[PDB]
């Protein structure tokens, strides 16, 4: 039993779990140290063109520590420039995966509540960050999953639920409350007073098993789109870093190895055992990461782990090619006036290429965790974009433009004029979003003591659109 068997007033704030678990705290908090913003779009433009119509077209990162989840979430362009609760483009489930005031507020307004609304509707409330309260239990410190969605889809997929589940796949499914792909259903329900509601629910698509064509075959017998392509018209889905689900397609995790044997390895320390909480890049602290395990050096498997990221990118860069080369001309055709009927098979085929590429990709560690099933699927993606790019030689045929080549999308600026995506725009609404909501939101959640400042420490000095060089 723990020194806080009855619970931890203010649990939300991971600072209140300190006094109990200094060290745990300490290293938690030192995911601060992962502040770089690399802007994925600046690196990987075809991803623009792939996003048309989506707002991963205007801002897309790569992750950083859990200790800036929040503030990217309030930073990123996706989440636009609410001014007030009622306004801004997307919805209260973007808080879900980003800190502990989520289960916090589940557990108050109850998960419907919680997913109803905009996301602006908690910017005084959701206000810490990933903290303790994601993991644990703040009775028993035991691992937990804190949020509904998991366990219904691990037993959607037939997989025991969290509880049933052993200490070791405890150890990851902590980890899948968020690193998994997801989709928002749409999700009729009444209140408490009577009152008509629409949620947006948090729901992993895993009926069918959680393989990427699985879950294609979940999306396409409901007909699901995320978003209707802004150049080609094509349905698409969007794949959300599909970590858990791809590093159980890799030899690690059939071997049964968890997301905590590599991120948060072990310190022995006499009769005492800690776990690194700082999460981070595993090959930073390969001795404790790896090593366990591997003999030989750590520059050898440094060395192998590029080789895997190499055959990545260059597989990833063709099927992103040909998607973005697939979207551009479909819109061509359209321009010229192909027709719905003419351009399904084709649009299917975009649809599928995206998806399976995507899935490949979104998992910025499935490169790794996942090395083969990943060549596979940016392989298998490739195929059905050059399948479609086969038919649209003929449907451009068929309207006098067999000749005709699509633009170019090699950098940021290039892809985002063909998005038609006025970054100039955002940004500035953006900015004024931040520097008055945004602060009130702050402030308000500091007097009514849900924040407390000592967090903010560092946390807003980079975005992909401002660097204030300090981090
Ligand atoms: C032990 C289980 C987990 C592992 C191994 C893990 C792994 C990671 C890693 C390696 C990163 C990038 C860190 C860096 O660049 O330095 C990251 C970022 C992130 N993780 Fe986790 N994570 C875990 C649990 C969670 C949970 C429970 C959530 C949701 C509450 C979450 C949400 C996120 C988010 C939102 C980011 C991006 C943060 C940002 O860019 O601001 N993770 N995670
Ligand atoms: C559409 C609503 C959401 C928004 C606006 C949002 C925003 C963000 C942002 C800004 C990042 C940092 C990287 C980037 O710039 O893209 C991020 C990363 C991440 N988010 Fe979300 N998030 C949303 C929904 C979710 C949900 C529901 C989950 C969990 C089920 C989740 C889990 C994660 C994880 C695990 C990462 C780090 C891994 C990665 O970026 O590949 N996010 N999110
Ligand atoms: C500052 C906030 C946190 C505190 C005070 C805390 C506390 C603890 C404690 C006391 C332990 C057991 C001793 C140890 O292995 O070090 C532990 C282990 C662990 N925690 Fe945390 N934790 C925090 C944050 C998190 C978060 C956010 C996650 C999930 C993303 C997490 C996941 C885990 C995991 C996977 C273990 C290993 C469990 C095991 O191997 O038995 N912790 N933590
Ligand atoms: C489902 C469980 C796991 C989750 C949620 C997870 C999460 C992540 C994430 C989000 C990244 C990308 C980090 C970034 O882009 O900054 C990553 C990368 C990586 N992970 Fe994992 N991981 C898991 C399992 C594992 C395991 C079991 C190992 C060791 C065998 C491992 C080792 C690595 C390595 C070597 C990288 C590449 C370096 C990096 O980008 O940080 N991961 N992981
Ligand atoms: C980030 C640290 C690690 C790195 C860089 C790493 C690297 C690798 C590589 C390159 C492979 C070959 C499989 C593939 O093609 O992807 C592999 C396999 C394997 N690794 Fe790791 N690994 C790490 C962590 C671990 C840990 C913590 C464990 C044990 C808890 C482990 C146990 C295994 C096992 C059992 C295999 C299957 C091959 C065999 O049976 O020996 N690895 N690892
Ligand atoms: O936008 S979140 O799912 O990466
Ligand atoms: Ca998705
Ligand atoms: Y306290
Ligand atoms: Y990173
Ligand atoms: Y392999």
């Amino acid at each position: 039993k723990t020194a806080h068997s009855q619970g931890i007033e203010g649990k939300a704030m991971s600072e209140e779990w300190a006094r109990y678990y200094p060290r745990q705290f300490d290293s938690w908090k030192k995911t601060k140290e992962s502040d770089n913003i690399t802007d994925m779009l600046k690196e990987k433009p075809a991803l623009v063109v792939a996003w048309a119509g989506y707002p991963f077209s205007k801002d897309y990162n790569a992750p950083r520590g859990h200790y800036y989840a929040l503030q990217d979430n309030i930073n990123t362009l996706r989440t636009g420039a609410p001014v007030d609760g009622k306004t801004g483009p997307l919805p209260s489930a973007c808080w879900t995966c980003k800190s502990p005031d989520v289960p916090r507020i589940i557990e108050q307004d109850g998960e419907l509540e919680y997913f109803t609304g905009k996301w602006a509707k908690y910017g005084d409330e959701i206000v810490n960050t990933i903290g303790c309260y994601n993991c644990h239990d703040d009775k028993s410190a035991e691992l937990k999953s804190k949020v509904p969605y998991l366990d219904r889809g691990l037993s959607a997929a037939g997989f025991k639920t969290f509880a049933e589940s052993t200490h070791q796949e405890k150890r990851s499914l902590v980890c899948a409350q968020c690193h998994v792909e997801f989709y928002f259903k749409k999700t009729e329900w009444k209140d408490d007073k009577g009152v008509d509601k629409t949620a947006m629910v948090v729901t992993l698509p895993w009926s069918k098993g959680i393989s990427t064509e699985q879950m294609e075959a979940y999306y396409d017998e409901i007909n699901f789109a995320d978003w209707t392509h802004g150049i080609s018209k094509t349905p698409m889905l969007k794949a959300q870093h599909p970590d858990w689900e791809l590093y159980k397609t890799g030899i690690h995790g059939q071997k049964g190895v968890s997301c905590a044997d590599c991120h948060m390895p072990y310190t022995q320390e006499g009769a005492v055992k800690y776990s690194d909480h700082k999460v981070g890049n595993p090959l930073d602290n390969m001795d404790k990461s790896c090593m366990n395990c591997h003999r030989e050096s750590e520059q050898k498997l440094k060395d192998i782990v590029k080789q895997k990221f190499e055959r990545k990118e260059f597989l990833q860069d063709i099927a992103f090619d040909n998607i973005g080369k697939a979207h551009l001309e479909t819109g061509k055709a359209m321009e010229l006036g192909a027709t719905d009927a003419e351009l399904k098979e084709i649009r299917t085929h975009i649809r599928h290429a995206q998806w399976r590429a995507d899935m490949a990709i979104a998992g910025h560690g499935s490169f790794f965790h996942a090395p083969e099933e990943v060549l596979r699927l940016l392989a298998s993606g490739n195929e059905e974009a050059q399948k479609a790019r086969i038919k649209l030689v003929k449907v451009l045929a068929k309207y006098g433009a067999i000749d005709y080549v699509a633009p170019d999308f090699e950098t940021k600026e290039k892809a985002q004029k063909l998005a038609k995506v006025d970054m100039e725009a955002f940004i500035a609404e953006k900015l004024k979003f931040k520097q008055t909501l945004e602060q009130e939101w702050k402030k308000q959640a500091i007097a009514k003591g849900r924040l407390n400042p000592e967090s903010l420490k560092g946390v807003d000095e980079k975005s992909s659109y401002y660097d204030k060089t300090k981090k």
